[PDB]
């Protein structure tokens, strides 16, 4: 299966990935429709035969961030080489909605949090589903500052800290 | 056709090449029934636009390990930059099943054979097929015990040493 | 679109390209007769969320190189990350032409020119497009001497530096 291995290349460079949601005004059109909906970015590994990670973002809110905010959350997923890590999953993890300027040009103030997984999180237990985030993460009204969206689309950038 | 492709894209990790057998007992059955019945790993580069290499295994072994062992051989494979390359293939190789237990949780016992390659083994010249490997890598005994086998699954990892 | 994320997973390892001509004599043909036929590599990245760039050959030369040299140029293409990078493209660009001879057994000579962007060309500012490069990078008297054609198949190395 041609998709089943596309999912196995799909690795972040030095534990990074940067999720592109384009066409983010139709989106969000959506999402303001439906009450509890979730876009998931592509499966991507911590390092290369390691965890199996999942960002989701709802862009009109989850929880107390329902109607006002962008919720952002991170999840474990089965992976093919479960058995041969620790658990449960414990890397630090950083989420950034990327300033979309030229950092030549201007400093780009990227909004940041980080989290050290909590060890009782079902979760980031051993996969045989409650992802873990900020339902906070940026309000509507600060993402139209700056350039948190620019040619209708956003950046969501999640990054492990893998020890090595 | 986008496999050929898909197999351009097939690099081991700092050298490195885990092949995940899954399904174990239907695929040793099998090969309990046809006598020299051998599988074989995707290919995979040694460095990025470097050897095509490819692990094979005999999970009712070959030669003096038939009946009684896994039988794990590496062989060189025609790449699209070989004259590029130094010939003959020289890289040491190193051959892993893993014990599959958490290594916070236990200490994994790996079983693991390390050659340097044979400057006049046919197969090691430049390809325009005779493997080289351990007839008897693991016994059917040993595979039994620790986790060599867990979720009905194997994983026989392939280094190389890059000189970098 | 599978062919699509084919496109997105196509990154250089540490800043290099190598793009592989195969065919050449058939190719080099059919460039003997279209006046100004152009081959394109595959697009590539930089670094992983880096700029999109693509190399060009014209077999039987563009320019001053029309009918004796082999003309190499590369292009900045709209990539999906444009919005976080610095602009205009800056790296100093390296091409090479592969001597494709036993490093061990000889001392390979590859071709190679290398330059630093201008800050002027039109297409390395941010895309929404002529590429730089070099029209007389090889000549045909030369490329058949050494192992610049081997295997009836030329190498073209595009190597970026990326200041990390």
């Amino acid at each position: 299966e041609l998709r089943r291995e596309m999912e196995e290349l799909s690795v972040s460079h030095d534990g990074v990935l940067i999720w592109k949601l384009s066409d983010y005004s139709r989106k969000l059109q959506e999402a303001k429709i439906r009450s509890n909906h979730e876009f998931f970015s592509p499966p991507f590994y911590t390092h290369r035969y390691g965890y199996k990670l999942q960002v989701s973002a709802f862009l009109n809110g989850n929880g107390s961030g329902e109607g006002s905010h962008l919720s952002v959350y991170i999840r474990v997923l089965p992976g093919e080489y479960d058995s041969l890590l620790e658990w449960p999953f414990s890397y630090k993890v950083t989420f950034s909605i990327m300033d979309q300027s030229d950092p030549s040009l201007s400093k780009p103030q990227h909004i940041t949090e980080t989290f050290n997984p909590d060890p009782n999180w079902k979760n980031f237990q051993k996969p045989s589903t409650l992802g873990f985030g900020y339902p906070k993460f940026i309000s509507h009204e600060e993402i139209k500052k700056r350039n948190y969206v620019r040619d209708n689309s956003v950046f969501i950038k999640a990054s492990i800290e893998i020890p090595q």
